[PDB]
């Protein structure tokens, strides 16, 4: 009827891995740094532990663990197992630089148009795969793209995601509390997610990197978004993007989703800007302009 | 009868230029980083000011300021002028990094044999220039070298540096207070210095460098120094350094001062050993290794 999903749930012991120091916390409750050590081979994995015991975060939690084991591509986290503590453990590969929002807030000056061009192809690259896998992420930001090098970025967070049927092209979602500055109008509207509406959020999320981390609609509170986008309004060109870029990002954001571009086409329209990325990105990198060093200015 | 000296020194309003900040105080005074901008000219020329009104040592500051008024050479910091304030000061070139010995101090993990051996030939090209100009620097040390960028370096402060007569070889000494650390031995014992009294200084200087700065002598009273070298007791041999190198060290600390090399030999062994670094320091750069990448380790 449907393909049988014949992914593999590793079920971990507590005694195979080491937390070593806490990575963050919050309402998503809090994740480690460790060491992962399986006794029958001679490998040390780096690993990230995350834990919250309520019972619909226990189902929560578990859901995520469904999506994140289910998922196998060089841009997305995949799942190395679960750990069955008095509250579940959800256990996967380090990503040691952290999330991409904060990596982008603390580099500006050493980040260079052919990084944050790649990293558009990359992200891409990941819901392209995703969007094959019928999954529709629901919570694409720059916060849940993680940095395992800074050349190599990874798409995570599938707490929201939601699977797709053959015979289904959308997903009406109930009770919300999703992030309303990173999402498509008709999800803000009428509750739908597409994998168009994930590409409306990769608009906003290509806009985070080109302004190195800005907060989008900075002045403005959630609950006028709704109309200020219905009145045609959208996030500013960012200082550094020619318009090639930032009509990109604009396409992305189009009211008939159908209009917006697919992932695959994005790939390959940031792939061709590789190539030449200071013709499409202006950086000054990549005191004063009168300074003359004392063994170039001789005897007069 | 001998060359006349007909260096120019320069002197400077203390309205040219503007200090910036301290860099550093003590018992030579304090010295302070600055912009140096001459009204005629279009230029900002970065420079380190230094200050110290008692009698003697105001014929100290214009004793060191007749040297590095005398001397031009890429590896010897020139004085580019004076200003005749309330007290005198001396303007220099500013060396941004710093003295050398700080330098290897804060970056033992990420300095490879290859700038070692490269310091090594430039300190020996700019004692050979104070040779040519018959000056023996009389306090050769890794602090009194600075880094105007960590491929170049520079020999200075020459509070202590004595010019000879073309029919004079050495240059005996009085009252002292002199690093004893770092001097040859006939020089503590007969209080006599020359440009072989200088390479003794230097082997002690290379010793700083390739032991990443340490104390030579770290547990020994100053008192002590010339009987442990009169017993024949020397630097140990640094980690990283082959016999080869470590024959370099020792031939400079050997007793019949001519025995020793001169700085022209000890620019060309150097430079030998900087075409092929890593047969001559071993360095680990150039925690576990059981440690693996999750997305190397695939399931089993
Ligand atoms: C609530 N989310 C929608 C927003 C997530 C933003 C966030 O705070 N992410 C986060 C928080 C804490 C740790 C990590 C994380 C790091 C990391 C490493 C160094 C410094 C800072 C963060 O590295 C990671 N590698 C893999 N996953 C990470 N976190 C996800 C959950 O965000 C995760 C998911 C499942 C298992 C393990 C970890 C991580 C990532
Ligand atoms: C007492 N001496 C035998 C030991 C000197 C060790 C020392 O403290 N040197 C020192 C002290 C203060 C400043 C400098 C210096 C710096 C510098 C820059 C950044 C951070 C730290 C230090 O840069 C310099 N560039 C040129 N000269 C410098 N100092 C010498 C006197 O050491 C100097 C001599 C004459 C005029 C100006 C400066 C400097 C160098």
């Amino acid at each position: 009827g449907e393909a049988p999903n014949q992914a593999l749930l590793r079920i971990l012991k507590e005694t195979e891995f080491k937390k070593i120091k806490v990575l963050g916390s919050g309402a998503f409750g809090t994740v480690y740094k460790g060491l992962w050590i399986p006794e029958g081979e001679k490998v040390k994995i780096p690993v990230a532990i995350k834990e919250l015991t309520s019972p619909k975060a226990n189902k929560e939690i578990l859901d995520e663990a469904y999506v994140m084991a289910s998922v196998d591509n060089p841009h997305v986290c995949r799942l190395l197992g679960i750990c069955l503590t008095s509250t579940v453990q959800l256990i996967t590969q380090l990503m040691p630089f952290g999330c991409l929002l904060d990596y982008v807030r603390e580099h500006k000056d050493n980040i260079g148009s052919q990084y944050l061009l790649n990293w558009c192809v990359q992200i891409a690259k990941g819901m392209n795969y995703l969007e094959d896998r019928r999954l529709v992420h629901r919570d694409l930001a720059a916060r849940n793209v993680l940095v395992k090098t800074p050349q190599h970025v990874k798409i995570t967070d599938f707490g929201l995601a939601k699977l797709l049927g053959a015979e289904e092209k959308e997903y009406h979602a109930e009770g919300g509390k999703v992030p309303i500055k990173w999402m498509a109008l008709e999800s803000i509207l009428h509750r739908i997610y597409t994998h168009q509406s994930d590409v409306w959020s990769y608009g906003v999320t290509v806009w985070e990197l080109m302004t190195f981390g800005s907060k989008p609609y900075d002045g403005i509170p959630a609950s006028e978004i709704s109309s200020i986008l219905e009145k045609g309004e959208r996030l500013p060109q960012p200082p550094i993007c020619t318009i090639d870029v930032y009509m990109i990002m604009v396409k992305c954001w189009m009211i008939d989703a159908d209009s917006r571009p697919k992932f695959r086409e994005l790939i390959i329209e940031f792939s061709k800007m590789a190539r030449d990325p200071q013709r499409y990105l202006v950086i000054q990198g990549d005191d004063m302009d009168d300074v003359v060093d004392a063994d170039e200015y001789l005897i007069p």
